DNA sequence: AAGCCCCTAGCTTTTAGCTATGGGG
DNA sequence: AAAGCCCCTAGCTTTTAGCTATGGGG
């Protein structure tokens, strides 16, 4: 796990993200496809977002993305969204006369560690009931590191 | 995990939150403990924010929490730093007199999810099919 | 636990098109 | 060190306070 900060915080905050064209329409296909990703490349670089993973299908687009938490990760979905929208709809004709919008006002947002939910749960209850490890080996460079992070 | 939504956005945004008093200054303990414990659920609950687990060692305070990411991950911490900080400082006298502030301007703040960042980014790019 | 319809100001993408723990249908 | 120590502005809460901001400096 890579740890990043800005003026004030150490983080780690990685979000899968996942959103639909307008009326789930198949549209995200060839160079529609193409050109959706390489806009979505260029916003992610100017808000200094790095994207882990990104691919699509006809009507979803799956990002994994690690986004500064002060920054906020709608602040960077409403830019990809909005930028993608405005420029695909001027480039592909049929995504501006057969579509009111390209997307719909939703999206699914999923936050990622290192470790599962139930990992990290227990690592918390365990702060003051001295040393008293996860498992055998089961995640011990994640936990070991993070005792190490958060010291 | 259970997801839930606001108006407009589906979500499940979990985060390993911690932070330290000024200094480190081991003040997290007894009354102290305990207080900055229910201060923290009464700003949870205010905020909508889901406790999921909370605890202590001398100094240190770690949180995970289901935040809304249209509210914001910050929006909860500033809030909770800063009211706990106010309310202890008014119930505690040594807290008020020993440190210029109770906490400091830094926290440590980690993603979490159902399922680690591998099998999450595997299953991202076995999208063509 | 969104996704469809409609609405607002705010802010970018501005003759647009998206968010807001947004309003309602 | 920088996240953490120092100092500062500016915005909003806790506001005869005390924490933020992909804040800036040291």
């Amino acid at each position: 796990v890579l740890y990043k900060s800005n003026h004030n915080v150490v983080y780690s905050c990685k979000y899968h993200i996942v959103w639909c064209p307008k009326y789930r329409r198949k549209v995200l296909v060839g160079a529609v496809e193409m050109r959706l990703k390489e806009i979505i490349q260029e916003v992610a670089k100017e808000l200094r977002v790095e994207i882990i993973e990104m691919q699509t299908d006809k009507d979803h687009i799956h990002i994994l993305a690690d986004i500064d938490p002060s920054f906020g990760v709608m602040k960077f979905i409403k830019t990809a969204k909005g930028r993608s929208s405005r420029i695909l709809r001027q480039e592909f004709n049929h995504l501006k006369t057969k579509l009111p919008t390209l997307w719909t006002n939703s999206c699914f947002i999923s936050t990622v560690g290192g470790a599962p939910l139930n990992v990290v749960k227990q690592y918390i209850e365990n702060q003051q009931n001295s040393n008293r490890p996860k498992q055998k080996e089961k995640w011990k460079s994640y936990v070991d590191n993070l005792q190490t992070k958060a010291l």
